[PDB]
């Protein structure tokens, strides 16, 4: 009996990419034999047909079929989804990993609660989130909100194979067609798919290769964006459904190009999608979807319609550059966790302020007098949108390239009138991080995290790493956990665990005078000078002395231990059965980090 | 009479820098029989030499003389000043060049106040400015002021021939000595030099090209004979004391701040020792007084030995600056108009503090260090209104920086949160163009503007910056201006068309585009701009018809008129008979536009 089926359609696929692949599914935890591999190769030119044949030699339940050149990874998905026998079918790209504990939990919280899909913590390369509303707290009975809780409508989630053939949902394979899993997602959401949301772990890694062009062109790109607009329209029976897919395309795709879109293209290329966006807007939008749309949207929307081009590219000037970036104002430990202060203001790129101004009872939009007097009153009138800002804290691995809202956080956004009538927007906030709550693999153990602040509001978002000025240095010793958070390169802020990019004595610094050594024991100890401890902790590793002068000699290997107890922390070197002579160069490894205290000892 | 005579030492000199100071000297508007040049050779290894005499065959007043190897140019001036004859002499480096009115102004200005030295205005390649203070305004009085007149101490000054033979004044001719313009223009002020700045024109250009005092022991070597010198030599108190200050300052202290954060321990502490034992055998105690709150921090912890809280403080004290930002620009009438505002701050990130704790406004720092400090050396409350907030402006071409003048500004020390304190500034200026406009390459040419602020012993002089958008252009008296935000987010204007065409940042009305077939002249308005006065620039136009792949363009005569507050292109057909749509750009002052116009023709 099969809990789940991995479908992978393979083409020309990267050997290296396909090696990390099959060791991702290998590391499952779920047995060997409740899950099965249903590879289809698209007829691939290059061997990677005998490659996949070489690896179901040693795995028995992998099944390999070759068939014609197809184009693209519809139809290899559906052929796998006939040969397929689990209880689930998760979509694996050829150049994608799994993580390692993805397969038991994602079938326990499906079988749990009768879920037709699950739609599990995606993890993506780049960026500092993805998913952000959606993935934020497991849900069992998401379908109960709306369609919504399937985006982001990637195929990467987990769908129950008796579920797709009692619906004949299948992929697109009658032609090319973009945003295919938008139509998957949205077929089974249609058809009444008990939707669950995994949000506590991450399940399946979108990875970025940079070979990551059908649809490029603007007139490919506007005929797929009629027919998707035209499904929704058409398949779409609930209303609050197809208002909520309606309003999110359109304002993400259609008035999306109606932005800084319009400074990074060539006039005729502008013109060709503003009309394809002008016509489609008016034979497909309803009016209503509009009226619940933010400001700036709504005023993108109207000169749309009113074909003025012209505004919205003189618009796009003056709305090019607002973000608000967060400075770290504090930075300390206390007890077992990091804690920050951050504050952060509206601007034009971390330069002079944002700002809105006040007349009579309106907070209003600044803008020419040329587009105030071809705009509706309401459009530029932000006086009912000045309590919907947030001010978020977010975290990201290095490794696992997981991103993760840090919780527990208190902000506040204040609109302050700093000159005449000129308002700008201000936020605070305070955060502490508890690295243990975003350490699910072992693997996360050994990690440096960046960490980055979301501010959203009057419909920007910015989403960008937290920065500082000052030299920041600070480490840490809790609970056998080496921590350093640390401005790094880039000005950005960094916190090491685990001295994977680091040395905790390095940046904690030695009392070197304070050093001891036992001659009857054998034991040197090298009390740390300036780092926060906080529990008992017991690290082992190894130190290297070399006789001084003898530059050539081969290093003596010994036995070292960072000790944190009593809020202090010290390395004791045991010297054991060496025989030792004069003075000594002292270099402790501690988790495979060396120090560069230029430590000397005499013996 | 030779009026000046111009002393230039050469050594494997290239080729094409010394093609650039022949040519910088035979420019000058002086008449070419009032001066001469001496050039000496140090023995060059190259063919310089031979390359010289082929310059003095067509230059009947350049001597050319060969010397052996001194290994520096201190010799060859001192054989070059002796069998010189002008009246003044002009020490011109190899590598450097002069402006082309510099001999006539200069030497203007030291015959009619009977100057011994005339410390001309330098232009150095890099940085915001060079000698700020000494290069404001005229002064033919200089030397009332105290040896600080003569800084800059470069030796590329006028300095009367008679003058330096009657007080033996030379170059030192033994070993490499660092600073040796220090002891030159000192033993000048010190035997009475009447000391003239011309401020109001760039004489010299000491340029930046692709050592002896680069290893620890000799520099401090040559430190200690700086110092003995100005103690042994110099008579006038006020002038001893300030170049004990200004030296101790720039170059004793000046290995105590960020120096200590770019430089291995075993190299801080070779001169860290030194500059302990300097300070204690020839730095008087009452030198400090004169010294800024962070200065005499220093300085107390460098008596002390306390290498290890100046590590400290340099961590600190890393990054504190001012950048400014523009929070608005315009035109009006014949100038620019600025306002910006700054604020000290950590690598233009979060804010620079200080604490208040009782009536005392004080340093943040760490409680092992204030308790190692005496009070008052960490505390700011006599210091807070010793702010100044400037802006200047930098030629792109000519390298020459100003003080922009006629500035509002006022900065602030404000209470944020809690007891910390901010400083903040405000500045209001205009840009007067012709101000700084002096030689005919003046006229068309990219200026960078930038902003000068000091406060708390910090200076920050770094280039204006803005985030949004800024792109303005105006037509003001045959001037095509344009203030705009470059590449790097600086604030740079555009004179002449040097960098943008003012047509394709004007902005075109393409439905107001008139094509007369009596007079054959078609008309383009210009949108976005700024009229003042009177002007018209003379340009052409080219034509190419709009089917055609590659046909021959047809290029024509345009004009850019300004006149009423508007501006306007004219485009004039000539006698060629045309046909059809035909595209057209224009081209003032060489700039090319790429608003896609097309005519019916
Ligand atoms: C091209 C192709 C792919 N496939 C399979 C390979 C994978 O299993 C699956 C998905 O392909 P991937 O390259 O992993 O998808 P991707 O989403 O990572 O790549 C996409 O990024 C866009 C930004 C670029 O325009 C394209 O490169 C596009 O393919 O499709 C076929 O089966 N047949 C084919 O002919
Ligand atoms: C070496 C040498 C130079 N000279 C001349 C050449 C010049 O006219 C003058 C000074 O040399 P310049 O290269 O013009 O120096 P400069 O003052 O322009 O720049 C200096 O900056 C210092 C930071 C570097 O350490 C120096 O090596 C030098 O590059 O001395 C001689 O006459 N004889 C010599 O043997
Ligand atoms: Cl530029
Ligand atoms: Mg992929
Ligand atoms: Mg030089
Ligand atoms: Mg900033």
């Amino acid at each position: 009996d099969i809990k789940i089926s991995v479908v992978v359609p393979t083409y020309n696929t990267e050997l290296e990419g396909l090696k990390n692949l099959m060791a991702s599914i290998d590391k499952q935890t779920m047995n060997p034999d409740e899950y099965e591999l249903v590879f289809v190769d698209d007829g691939s030119t290059t061997d990677t047909y005998e490659r996949l044949q070489e690896f179901a030699e040693t795995r028995p339940n992998m099944t390999v079929k070759q068939i014609e050149n197809s184009g693209w990874g519809s139809r290899p998905r559906n052929i796998a989804t006939k040969m397929a026998k689990g209880e689930y079918i998760l979509y694996l790209d050829h150049d994608d990993t799994v993580f390692p504990e993805t397969f038991e939990r994602v079938y326990n919280f499906g079988k749990e609660n009768n879920l037709d899909v699950v739609s599990g913590k995606e993890v993506r390369t780049n960026g500092w989130s993805w998913g952000w509303k959606q993935f934020s707290e497991n849900n069992p009975h998401a379908e109960e909100m709306g369609i919504e809780c399937l985006l982001p409508m990637t195929p990467h989630k987990f769908y129950k194979r008796e579920f797709l053939l009692e619906n004949d949902i299948t992929f697109d394979d009658g032609a090319r067609v973009l945003w295919e899993a938008v139509y998957f997602n949205s077929k089974a959401f249609i058809h009444g798919a008990k939707v669950g949301i995994l949000a506590d772990y991450p399940t399946y890694y979108w990875i970025a290769t940079g070979a990551n062009s059908f649809g490029r062109d603007p007139h490919e790109k506007w005929n797929q964006i009629n027919k998707l607009f035209n499904f929704f329209k058409d398949n779409i029976k609930e209303q609050r459904d197809l208002d909520f897919m309606l309003t999110h395309w359109y304002r993400s795709r259609v008035l999306g190009i109606l932005g800084q879109w319009l400074l990074k293209n060539n006039n005729e290329r502008i013109d060709i999608e503003f009309n394809y966006a002008k016509k489609l807007a008016e034979e497909l939008i309803p009016a209503y979807i509009s009226e619940n749309l933010d400001k700036n949207n709504q005023v993108k929307d109207y000169l749309l319609r009113q074909g003025d081009l012209d505004s919205l590219k003189k618009l796009a000037q003056i709305d090019a550059g607002i973000t608000a970036l967060s400075y770290v104002e504090d930075a300390y430990f206390k007890e077992d966790k990091l804690f920050f202060k951050t504050s952060t203001k509206m601007t034009y790129e971390d330069k002079e302020d944002f700002f809105i101004e006040k007349t009579a009872d309106r907070m209003e939009r600044i803008l020419p007098e040329e587009i105030k007097s071809k705009l509706p009153k309401e459009f530029f009138d932000y006086s009912d949108d000045l309590a919907e800002f947030t001010y978020e804290p977010s975290i990201k691995g290095r490794n696992s390239r997981a991103t993760w809202k840090i919780d527990g956080s208190t902000s506040n956004v204040e609109v302050v009138n700093k000159k005449a009538n000129l308002y700008k927007i201000e936020g605070e906030m305070s955060f502490s991080v508890q690295i243990n709550d975003y350490i699910l693999d072992a693997a996360d153990k050994k990690q440096p995290w960046d960490i980055a602040t979301r501010f959203t509001g009057l419909g920007y978002t910015s989403h960008r790493a937290l920065t500082i000025g000052k030299i920041l240095i600070k480490t840490a010793l809790i609970n056998n956990k080496t921590m350093i958070v640390y401005k790094n390169a880039s000005g950005l802020i960094s916190l090491d665990v685990g001295s994977s990019v680091r040395s905790i004595v390095e940046d904690s610094g030695v009392k070197r005078e304070q050093i001891l050594i036992d001659k009857t024991s054998g034991k040197v100890t090298i009390p740390l000078n300036e780092i926060h401890v906080f529990g008992e902790s017991l690290i082992e590793g190894n130190a290297e002395l070399k006789p001084v002068g003898i530059s050539d000699a081969d290093p003596i290997n010994v036995k070292a231990k960072l000790i944190g107890e009593a809020n202090k922390a010290r390395v004791e070197v045991l010297l054991g059965d060496e025989k030792l002579s004069g003075e000594y160069h002292l270099v402790t490894n501690i988790q495979g980090k060396k120090d560069k205290q230029q430590i000397k000892i005499t013996l």
